[PDB]
């Protein structure tokens, strides 16, 4: 397995602003509590899930552990950058699994609740 992505960087301005607190407190709460949330609350462990072309497959992996603990660490720049991880995280599990597979149809359901919250 790869290390997992990055969520605080010395050398990244970090900030602050509105629609952050507004990503952390509202979006991310709301999905990280939902039933569905499990699969990708951690980043994806290919040797423990015997999944050995998962990083063959996903070079931008992303979880919404590490978007949380982003927000928590005011890593991101502004709220487009957020949103640009959950985004990610929805179109990997997209292109690894299988239409029909429950972890594909759970991700729908949560990128349907995200795009409700952040219009
Ligand atoms: C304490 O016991 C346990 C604790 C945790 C787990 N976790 C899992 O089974 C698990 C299952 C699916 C996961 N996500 C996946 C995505 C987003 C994919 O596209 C493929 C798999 C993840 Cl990251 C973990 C098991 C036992």
């Amino acid at each position: 397995n790869p290390p997992p992505p990055e969520t605080s960087n010395p050398n990244k301005p970090k900030r602050q602003t509105n629609q952050l607190q507004y990503l952390l407190r509202v979006v991310l709460k709301t999905l990280w509590k939902h039933q569905f949330a499990w699969p990708f609350q951690q980043p994806v462990d290919a040797v423990k899930l015997n999944l050995p072309d998962y990083y063959k497959i996903i070079k931008t992996p992303m979880d919404m552990g590490t978007i949380k603990k982003r927000l928590e660490n005011n890593y991101y720049w502004n709220a487009q950058e957020c949103i640009q991880d959950f985004n990610t995280m929805f179109t990997n599990c997209y292109i690894y699994n299988k239409p029909g597979d429950d972890i594909v149809l759970m991700a729908e359901a949560l990128e349907k609740l995200f795009l409700q919250k952040i219009n």
